[PDB]
């Protein structure tokens, strides 16, 4: 399936490369930010560029120092991550590296382009299969050593509360 | 198929975003470099990080000024491209933005991991289907306006000569 290929490329072309170096980048920034990469997986494939627009209680703090690596003819290809503070009744309840799983934008876009041959009704099913495949990959991956957490959800809602339930172990 | 999803995500998550801004970045660097993004598509899915290791006549010149954009919770996500000089009998015969199509690394890796459920024999077929799907996408895409060229090839070989045949219109 397309969700199967998306989960494998997201692991091979991104997670496999940043998850080994992540704790070192977090330690560097901490000179406190939590140790895992928190990945938001909205099953509706709704991926806004601004997290604060999804929930005002999710607030951008700072960028994590960039990771660079020569890859496939690209000198110093850059991998960037953002740090967010999570508010709960006016209080900073958590601080973590947080982002949406970008392949869900591909599912959203493919469901909209007629040439992609993917119906708008198939988004939910493909997102669920992307989630399951990625969980199966990370469960058995050596690069994932208590440093990655997938947060999958369907709105019937507090996004910051869903993140916080995961942050609080 | 997985090649279908890879071609659509490579377009949606990368090409769709950089191809509109590419001529402006090339004009900026030129204050001469050719106007198209040249994408190497080895059908054997062999993707080395160093182009000069694939052919000594392909020589790294400089980085093209980075492109940044806020995306899916990432503040200032970076898109980087490299400029190469192409030598032919000691002479600089061309200068272009050149890189390998990264999803071919996913096909290579999936053919090696038992959990991916993709045989090592299926690489060639999947790379060909990735190529055809991407050509079909770019043929009809509004972002592609004489600014992208796919260079697909099978070794029986000069890589620099294959690039140069495309560079010379
Ligand atoms: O990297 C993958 O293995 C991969 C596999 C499938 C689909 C996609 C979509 C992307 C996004 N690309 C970038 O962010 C990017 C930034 N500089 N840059 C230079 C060359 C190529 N890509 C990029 O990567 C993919
Ligand atoms: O971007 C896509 O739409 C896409 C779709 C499918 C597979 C892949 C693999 C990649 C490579 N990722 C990066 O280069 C990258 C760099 N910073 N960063 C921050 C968050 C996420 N990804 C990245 O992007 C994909």
């Amino acid at each position: 399936s397309v969700a199967h290929g998306l989960a494998w490329s997201y692991y091979i072309g991104y997670l496999r490369l940043i998850l080994p170096e992540l704790q070192a980048r977090i330690r560097t920034y901490n000179q406190a930010v939590s140790q895992r990469l928190y990945i938001l997986l909205p099953l509706d494939c709704g991926v806004p560029d601004n997290l604060s627009m999804a929930d005002p209680n999710i607030r951008f703090l700072d960028k994590l120092p960039q990771q660079t690596g020569d890859r496939a003819g690209i000198k110093d290809r850059v991998y960037s991550n953002s740090i967010y503070e999570l508010l709960e009744n006016g209080q900073r309840a958590g601080t973590c590296v947080l982002e949406y799983a970008t392949p869900l934008q591909t599912l959203f876009a493919m469901s909209q382009y007629s040439q992609a041959g993917f119906s708008r009704e198939d988004r939910l099913e493909q997102a669920k299969l992307f989630c399951r495949t990625l969980e199966d990959i990370l469960a058995d991956a050596p690069e994932s050593q208590n440093n990655c957490r997938l947060i999958a959800y369907q709105e019937p809602f507090s996004l910051s509360q869903e993140v916080l339930r995961h942050l609080r172990q």
